[PDB]
């Protein structure tokens, strides 16, 4: 079954000022989600240290970037802690809540959408080049659930039926007609260099 919720009402128009503010430096949305990756490979690293058997769904932390141009989509796999049905419907939704009200009043005061992160809300950065976000999740303590949402105020969270992850979340972006250019090697190295050097986890850009 397909459960369908209505967004928190600050998280649907900070969603709607991410899709129609003309804003031409979009390229941040991919450091935005290497940093959610990278938070979540921190938290099931030092969680594995008070209790090892957190890493007997996959001991491997890594981040994976695979571009699918006949799908158009561009999707970043991570083996960190995962996200739980609670994380996905309500948790998260909460603590982006404050969040989003400060990110909004410093936009009003002068800030620009690069700063997003700053605020804990990034992961909506993903909407400045797609039309429809599918994130595949899969936390130790919970089963695999595919949450989705093209915006218009609702997602959707199902039980996922797909190939088992072991651990970790998947971010498929169905990339906008308009924004083709994050499928491209060059383009990808490019911005992997300029804003996520220095991360601590193996990066590896998949090929075609
Ligand atoms: C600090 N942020 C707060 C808000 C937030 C959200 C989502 N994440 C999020 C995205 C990816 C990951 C990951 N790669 O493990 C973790 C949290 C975050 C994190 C997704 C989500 C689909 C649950 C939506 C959301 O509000």
């Amino acid at each position: 079954e397909v459960e369908t919720f209505a967004f928190q009402a600050e998280i649907a128009q900070l969603m709607s000022l991410i899709i129609n503010t003309f804003y031409s430096n979009k390229e941040i949305f991919l450091r935005e989600l290497i940093s959610n990756s990278s938070d979540a490979l921190d938290k099931i690293r030092y969680e594995s240290l008070t209790d090892p058997s957190k890493l007997d769904s996959g001991k491997e932390l890594h981040i994976n970037l695979i571009p699918n141009k006949q799908d158009r989509t561009l999707t970043i796999v991570d083996t960190g802690i995962g996200m739980t049905k609670a994380d996905l419907i309500n948790n998260l939704g909460t603590i982006a809540k404050s969040g989003t009200k400060a990110f909004m009043e410093a936009l009003q005061a002068g800030a620009d959408i690069s700063m997003i992160g700053q605020f804990g809300v990034g992961f909506y950065s993903a909407y400045l080049v797609a039309e429809k976000v599918t994130v595949i999740t899969k936390h130790n303590d919970d089963e695999q659930y595919a949450w989705e949402s093209s915006a218009g105020g609702s997602f959707t969270v199902r039980t996922d039926t797909g190939e088992p992850m072991g651990r970790g979340t998947k971010v498929i972006l169905h990339l906008k007609e308009d924004q083709t250019e994050y499928l491209e090697e060059r383009r990808i190295k490019e911005i992997v260099k300029k804003h996520s050097q220095f991360i601590g986890y193996p990066i590896t850009l998949f090929v075609e």
